[PDB]
This record gives C-alpha cells, sequence and structure tokens, in this order.
C-alpha cells in the first residue's frame, strides 16, 4: 500500500483548473489502488505563512510564540511529506513564478539537516524514494519556451531535498479558448493515465 | 535629473548582503548624480500581502470587499510609485532558488492588465516605458549561467513583460564560502555597480 500526498496551490478555488488536474489524479489512482490512502494539503484553504525575519531566524535564544508555531508548522509539513510515497503537486504559473501558495511552503520545508545535509560527497536530499508527480496549468504557452523557469526551478528544488523521480503534467493555452483548453486537459489526463499505470 | 527608485527585499535586516550592495549603489548613484533623488521602499520592513483568492478578485462591478479595497489602493500605490521613477534598483538574492517572497508579493500586484502591459495588434506590451533596472542578486552559493539560477532569466522575463527591457544585472556569488572569498564577490560586484552608475 501506498500513501499519496496531494498539494493543491491554486487561489482559484472551484475554478481551479491544476485543482481539476488533481482530482482526475486522485481518481484515477484511488480506482486503481483501492487500498491507498490518500492525504490532501490545500496550501490556499490553509496557507503556510510567508517566510520573514523572525521565522527564519526560529528555524536556527527563546522563541516567540510565533516563531514556536511556525517552527511546529515547518515540522509537520517535513514529516509529512517524508510519511507518503508519491507526491502530487499542483504549480500552476503566476506571472512567471509559482503561486506564493507553494512557496511558503517550500520555504519551510527546505531545512539544514532536515531535508538535505552535506557529506563527504556533497550535498545530499534527505526526502528519500518519493515518486513526484507536477501538475502545472498555465494560461498560456510556455512549455519548451524561454519563459518556462517553473518547471526548471521545481526540477532543481525537488532535486535538492531529494526527490528526483518527478514526473511533469502541462495543461497550457487555458487561456485560449475552450476547444484548445479541452485538449490541454485531455493530452494531461492521458499523460495522468501513464503515471497511474505506470 | 533622474529619479531612483530602490526596492530591497532581503528579511535580514542589517546582515543583508542584497541590502549591503544596494547601500553601495545608493551611496554612489548619490556621488555620481547629486541632485537625482532617492526613494526606498524596504519590502521586508513595509510587506506587501500574499497574493491569495480575495486579493486577485481585487484586480478584476462587483462590489470590492475591506480588504480587496486596501489591496488595491496599495497596487495602485506601488504602481504609481513604480512609474514615477527612472531607474529602478531591485534587491534579489536567491532564496531556495526563487527570489524572497517579499518581492515576489510586489510583482503580484503591480503586474496588472490594461494598467502595467496591454494587448494590441502588436501582442502584449509592456506600459512600464523608459526605465533603466539594476537586478542586485546576491547568493550564498555560485549559480550564475548555471542550471541552478533560475532567477535571472524569471527577472528578465517579468520585467520585459511589464515593459523594462533595459535590465542590468549585478552578482555576488559564494556569500557562503566564508569572509575572504565574501568580500572579493562584493568588490566585483562594487566594480559592476559602478560601471552602471556611470554610463
Ligand atoms: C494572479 C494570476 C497570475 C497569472 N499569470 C500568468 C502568466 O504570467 N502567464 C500565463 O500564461 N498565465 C498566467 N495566469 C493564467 C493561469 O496560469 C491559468 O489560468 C492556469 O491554468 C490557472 O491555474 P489555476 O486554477 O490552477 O491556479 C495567471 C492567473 C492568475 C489568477
Ligand atoms: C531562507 C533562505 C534560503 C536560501 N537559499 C539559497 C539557495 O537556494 N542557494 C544559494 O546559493 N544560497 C541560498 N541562500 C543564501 C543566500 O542567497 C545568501 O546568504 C545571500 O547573500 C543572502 O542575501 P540576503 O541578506 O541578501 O537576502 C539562502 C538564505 C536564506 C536566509
Amino acid at each position: 500500500m501506498s500513501k499519496v500526498l496531494v498539494l493543491k496551490s491554486s487561489i482559484l478555488a472551484g475554478y481551479s483548473q491544476s485543482g481539476q488536474l488533481t482530482d482526475y489524479f486522485i481518481e484515477q489512482w484511488r480506482e486503481k489502488h483501492v487500498a491507498d490512502e490518500i492525504t490532501v494539503r490545500d496550501l490556499a484553504a490553509n496557507p503556510v505563512p510567508v517566510l520573514d525575519g523572525e521565522l527564519v531566524g526560529a528555524m536556527r535564544a527563546p522563541l516567540t510564540p510565533r516563531q514556536q508555531d511556525a517552527l511546529a508548522l515547518s515540522d509537520e509539513l517535513i514529516a509529512e511529506l517524508k510519511a507518503h510515497d508519491v507526491i502530487v503537486i499542483a504549480a500552476p504559473m503566476y506571472n512567471f513564478n509559482i503561486p506564493t501558495q507553494l512557496k511558503n511552503y517550500f520555504d519551510l520545508i527546505a531545512r539544514a539537516g532536515i531535508t538535505f545535509r552535506y557529506t563527504e560527497k556533497g550535498p545530499e536530499g534527505l526526502v528519500t524514494g518519493k515518486r513526484a508527480v507536477v501538475l502545472s496549468s498555465r494560461g498560456g504557452i510556455h512549455k519548451d519556451t524561454p519563459t518556462d523557469l517553473i518547471a526548471p526551478y521545481l526540477k532543481v528544488f525537488l532535486g535538492f531535498i531529494g526527490i528526483t523521480d518527478v514526473n511533469f503534467v502541462f495543461a497550457e493555452g487555458i487561456a485560449y479558448g475552450p476547444e484548445v483548453a479541452a485538449k490541454a486537459q485531455a493530452d494531461a489526463k492521458a499523460a495522468i493515465d501513464s503515471v497511474v499505470a505506470a
């Protein structure tokens, strides 16, 4: 049995394209693995705080309740990530970057000695053995163009903490009409079917 | 006479590497252009809110909630400020392979359809024109021109979209390798800054 962790980050709630893709992933995964446990963390519904001077200080004198709470949340998020086998991440493109909702999550899980460390061989990620799937929706078409810096960035960040097995699924041209959008979702769903079947 | 807008984003206050670079930039600009006015907005000291579902609604009628009203007023303020200056200095250190969230929130409030960019018969076009931008980016490690630096290309893409195509990049890398290496990195960065100021 595998445990699947789904991280939603869209700020569009019910109208989220990436959220619709994560729902499809969950639907298909539950159908294939009826015993698998799925945990969903909606980073928009339940926001993670912005990494500021006070919080970064906490992650490395007495701590204020705010700092204590943020540290506890960081621990929770990290423990949750390490406890699951399949990590599904919704990462749509907002102003050429990922949603701040997801960025805040990354800023709290990237911690020296906890999710990565340095050895005789150099930097080594500590979140091992995971299978990750990135579901990224975009209004325009950026894949394989100089304007898509989020896919490369996600690969680098995830790799740094140890998640190197990352499948990227894209749904682009969403803002170019119901036809283009519909075909984008269909090809993304086909991509998800492949991941689920793998 | 030119008006310089300096955007600070480090969360390290007085220990900020990028902050120290922006201070040098300011010091040098004041030396070479004694009549220019400098405006500084510290995005850590005076934080911009996170773009959430409610706030994005504020930027496009349906009545706005009190929070959306404030967010819209802030967006207008930030945009008016950006358009009112000639030289835009942006501190953009690398935090977990991305820029600081403090700066990202600022970007999310200044990117507005019909105000900082629009669509014409020529396609998308930025509305923040005639600007000279200078990015000051410090890193603990060394990433320039490698696959681990996605911030430089991202900044060029974002700024260009709103119209700022004239962008100079200044890097200070290897800060995490000790005081000796950091000093040389700071020294080279200051030399690059001198050239931008003298241009
Ligand atoms: C605040 C905001 C900023 C956006 N910025 C961009 C952008 O820079 N480029 C692009 O192609 N689409 C952009 N979009 C369009 C979205 O990427 C597209 O609608 C995506 O499918 C939305 O996914 P969502 O439901 O998952 O979060 C933006 C949408 C919002 C709400
Ligand atoms: C939360 C946080 C994340 C960081 N992430 C990275 C990173 O991914 N790569 C790197 O080379 N340095 C990284 N650094 C090191 C900084 O880039 C370096 O110390 C920089 O000079 C800090 O500038 P600051 O005072 O200007 O904002 C990080 C520092 C902090 C506080």
